[PDB]
């Protein structure tokens, strides 16, 4: 699918070897700190499509699919797919081919998409890098085909960072010369390769700021598909430039002002309220970046903080701004691990109850965000804008006129008191009325042309005109 395709979706990232199991166990013992492969495989999703698609999502990716190193190293097994050897074969744990492409096909079945995250930079090995056998590498079976082995000491020196190997000589990630023709060309029918066996719709690449720029056009077309690059910074003058070379990166840059924002009552509106500016002028299309504030190489959100109405707001964030949505699989049932291996946490242990306090908040700002867009060709070209920001409050609209989802967000927590926001430049006219699809009440736009918005309980409020939702699933 195209970069254009991709702009209406809502992506629930997880890992394979975390999510779901193919005997369905809902107890199967996964210690993280083992860091042992804990069983979930291909088949296991395709049988828990029903819990992600009643979220309002419209696509997973999931973590890389080719064959691993094969051992217990000292940090454990290659569970999570970042540690390839052999590139055509696939990682068995997880299930065949035929499972894979099952997968695919269940997903396309229910109109969904599918996005593979893969690998260009570098293999794994297990011991230091003087040790490395090169013939394990599948196709790449000569040291020939690597920079020679140096580690990354200083990543303000991008021809170290592209250069030298990631990883260390515990377990070492042999770094592949990708300015060498064979590499490029091998990648290159790879990657082609890999999208038409198995339909895949989208890829997200690891690691794009550890391989050469040039390196990285020819692979987006090769792929035939929308890419979404993870450029692991903060600066989006660092970042939004690999949109010059890729169709979208993940918006690491709204990242780290996101978590700030909401991860306490003390937070900074102000530092996210000016990213988004920032990066809707800076990026070359923040329409095409994904959004996120937890994932597998951070802590998750609720290790920060357990509050409930905090966690909320964040995530109704991630679903409203510019771009697709990316929730990682246990975001919606409040797992609160930290730094990896802690925030692999298997989501069959939860249960995966359908009825959880993140698990309803994400379908009903899903459920609005599908519905606008099924009703507004706008809405995701329209560039989000922010219209209010206070010490505790963050508001911001987004669509077509007259067909706008304006949202009020805040960090005032679980425990915030009761009182009325008068907003303005919401953009709706005097006396409309308003329906707050996540609690479902309707306010009306004053004379004046402000909304008086109940706050309370730290809740997260998301406006939509009533008239619009006439037939709609959408609040009764
Ligand atoms: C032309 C693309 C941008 C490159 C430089 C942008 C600098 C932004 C902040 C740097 C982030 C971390 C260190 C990388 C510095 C470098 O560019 O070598
Ligand atoms: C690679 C092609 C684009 C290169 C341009 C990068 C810097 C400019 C970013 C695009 C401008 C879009 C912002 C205008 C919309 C708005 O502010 O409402
Ligand atoms: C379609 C395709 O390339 N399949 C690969 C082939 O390239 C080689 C072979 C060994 O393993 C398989
Ligand atoms: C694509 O499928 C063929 C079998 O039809 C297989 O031999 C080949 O290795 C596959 N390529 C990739 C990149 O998976
Ligand atoms: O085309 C690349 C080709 O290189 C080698 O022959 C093997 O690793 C094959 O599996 C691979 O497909
Ligand atoms: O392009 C396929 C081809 O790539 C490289 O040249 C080698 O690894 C071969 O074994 C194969
Ligand atoms: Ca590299």
């Amino acid at each position: 699918a195209t970069p254009a395709d991709w702009r209406s979706q809502s992506i629930y990232f997880l890992l394979t070897d975390r999510f779901a199991r193919t005997d369905g166990s809902t107890t199967a013992t996964c210690n993280t700190a083992d860091q042992k492969y804990c069983g979930g495989t291909w088949q296991g999703i395709i049988d828990k499509l029903d819990y992600i698609q009643g979220m309002g999502f419209t696509a997973i990716w999931i973590t890389p699919v080719t064959a691993q190193l094969p051992q217990t190293t000292a940090y454990g097994d290659a569970y999570h797919g970042y540690w390839q050897q052999d590139i055509y074969s696939l990682n068995e744990n997880y299930g065949t081919a035929d499972d894979l492409k099952a997968l695919s096909s269940a997903l396309h079945e229910r109109g969904m998409y599918l996005m593979v995250d893969v690998v260009a930079n570098h293999m794994g090995y297990d011991g230091a890098g003087s040790s490395v056998d090169y013939s394990v590498f599948k196709p790449f079976s000569s040291q020939d085909y690597f920079h020679p082995f140096c580690l990354i000491q200083n990543y303000e020196d991008q021809t170290q960072v592209e250069d030298c190997w990631l990883g260390d000589n515990t377990v070492s990630l042999p770094d592949l010369d990708t300015t060498k023709d064979v590499v490029k060309n091998e990648w290159y029918d790879w990657v082609g390769s890999l999208v038409s066996n198995y339909s895949i719709d989208g890829l997200r690449i690891d690691t794009v700021k550890h391989v050469q720029k040039d390196f990285w056009p020819g692979y987006n077309k090769a792929a035939g598909v929308y890419c979404i690059g993870e450029v692991l910074d903060g600066d989006p003058a660092y970042t939004c430039p690999y949109q010059n070379v890729m169709d979208g990166v993940l918006n690491y840059p709204i990242y780290y002002p996101l978590l700030n924002a909401f991860k306490s009552t003390s937070g900074s509106m102000d530092d996210l309220y000016n990213m988004i500016n920032t990066v809707k002028s800076d990026c070359p299309d923040s329409t095409l970046l994904g959004t996120f504030v937890e994932n597998h190489d951070n802590p998750r959100f609720a290790s920060y903080t357990n509050d409930i109405a905090l966690a909320k707001n964040v995530a109704a964030f991630i679903i409203l701004n510019d771009g697709i949505p990316i929730i990682y699989a246990g975001q919606e049932q409040h797992y609160a691990g930290g730094n990896d291996p802690a925030n692999r946490e298997a989501t069959w242990l939860s249960g995966y109850p359908t009825d959880s306090e993140l698990y309803k908040l994400i379908a009903s700002a899903n459920a609005i965000r599908n519905y606008a867009i099924s009703k507004d060709t706008g809405f995701v070209t329209y560039k989000n804008w922010p219209i209010y920001k206070d010490d505790t409050t963050i508001a911001m609209r987004k669509g077509t006129d007259g067909s706008q989802i304006v949202t009020i967000l805040s960090n005032k927590g679980a425990s915030g008191d009761s009182y009325t926001l008068s907003l303005s430049g919401a953009g709706y006219t005097a006396g409309q009325q308003l329906t707050e699809v996540i609690g479902c009440t309707t306010v009306t736009v004053g004379s004046d042309g402000n909304v008086p918005v109940p706050m309370a309980g730290g809740l997260p409020r998301v406006l939509y005109p009533t008239e619009k939702l006439a037939g709609s699933k959408i609040c009764s």
